[PDB]
């Protein structure tokens, strides 16, 4: 990666451009960034300054990403810190964020593309949690976070929550944050192994955790619809709609369970992401879960 100027990332973002906005990030708009002399595209992050967080999330950001390189994690290729302007440079990856295939149909996603990118999440979570010189905890899992590749390859971005383990402000998204979050305020990795739960039962089910849209049930949430699907044997009920029969129906279980496994109210009843990419991959048992969701 390497030092952009301010100048260079106007102009190959014609001044950021609202026509050149791909999204809005987490702590700034996404610009798309044409490099003439390449002939290819980069993103460009604008970070907004409209609270302290902006350059907090940019700091957070270029520390901890700068310290990972893994498959299935978002790259930084540059950054600028120049007068007042903060910004992040990463490749432009056309098939987006997650999000915008699994609830706004961008595409279907099939099953077997699915499985794949639980597991390769999965794999950046191990990475992060057991791989490098320190822990990180990530704090932001959510499918607006995962990036895809051309193959459908996904990566996990977003690290301006994310934390070196070795007290932080209580932050996150609504409908990823783990029960003791609010409780306690305490970061974990097994609070990320929650998001991760939620994130794997979206994608089996084609429904955001905090706006599941159901027609037939009273449920506004995500993991407790799962969670009395599975306790009355319904697992084949959780299935998006969007894949009529064509999805392996061993897998769907796996998926499920692990992911209500990871979403358990009690912090100490989830497993390590070791143990989940075992039980995905059919190395280790399914876990044992109550039918009930703990209160
Ligand atoms: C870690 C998540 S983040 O904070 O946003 N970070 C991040 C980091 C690197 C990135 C992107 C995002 C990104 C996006 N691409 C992107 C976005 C949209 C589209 C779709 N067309 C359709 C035509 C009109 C413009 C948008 C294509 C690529 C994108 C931007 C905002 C929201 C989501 C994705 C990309 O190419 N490289
Ligand atoms: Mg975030």
């Amino acid at each position: 990666m390497r030092k952009f100027s301010l100048n260079e990332l106007a102009k190959v973002t014609s001044n950021f451009n609202a026509e050149n906005k791909l999204g809005e990030g987490g702590f700034g708009s996404v610009y798309r960034g044409f490099l003439r002399d390449s002939d290819t595209y980069i993103a460009v992050k604008k970070v907004s300054r409209a609270s302290k967080q902006g350059i907090k999330e940019y700091a957070s950001e270029v520390k901890i990403i700068s310290r990972l390189r893994h498959k299935n994690l978002v790259k930084l290729i540059g950054w600028c810190h120049e007068r007042g302007e903060l910004m992040l440079v990463y490749e432009f990856m056309a098939n987006g964020s997650l999000d915008s295939h699994i609830f706004k149909g961008k595409s279907l996603l099939t099953w077997e593309v699915r499985y794949r990118i639980v597991k390769d999440l999965a794999s950046a979570l191990l990475y992060l949690h057991e791989e490098g010189d320190h822990c990180v905890l990530h704090r932001d899992i959510k499918t607006s976070n995962i990036m895809l590749d051309s193959s459908f390859n996904a990566k996990l971005g977003d690290f301006g929550l994310a934390r070196l383990v070795d007290k932080t402000l209580l932050a996150g998204t609504v409908g990823y944050m783990a029960p003791e979050c609010l409780s306690s305020g305490k970061a974990s990795k097994e609070s990320d192994v929650y998001s991760f739960g939620v994130v794997a039962l979206e994608i089996a089910s084609g429904r955001r955790s905090i706006e599941p849209k159901f027609e037939e049930s009273e449920a506004l949430l995500l993991v407790p619809w799962v969670w009395e699907s599975y306790g009355n044997e319904r697992i084949l009920d959780i299935a998006d709609r969007k894949l009529g029969m064509a999805f392996d129906p061993k897998q769907l279980e796996c998926l499920v369970m692990v992911g209500l496994w990871c979403a358990h109210p009690s912090h100490n009843l989830r497993p390590s992401i070791r143990q989940v990419i075992q039980v995905l991959n059919f190395e280790a048992p399914l876990p044992n879960l109550p039918g009930s969701m703990p209160i």
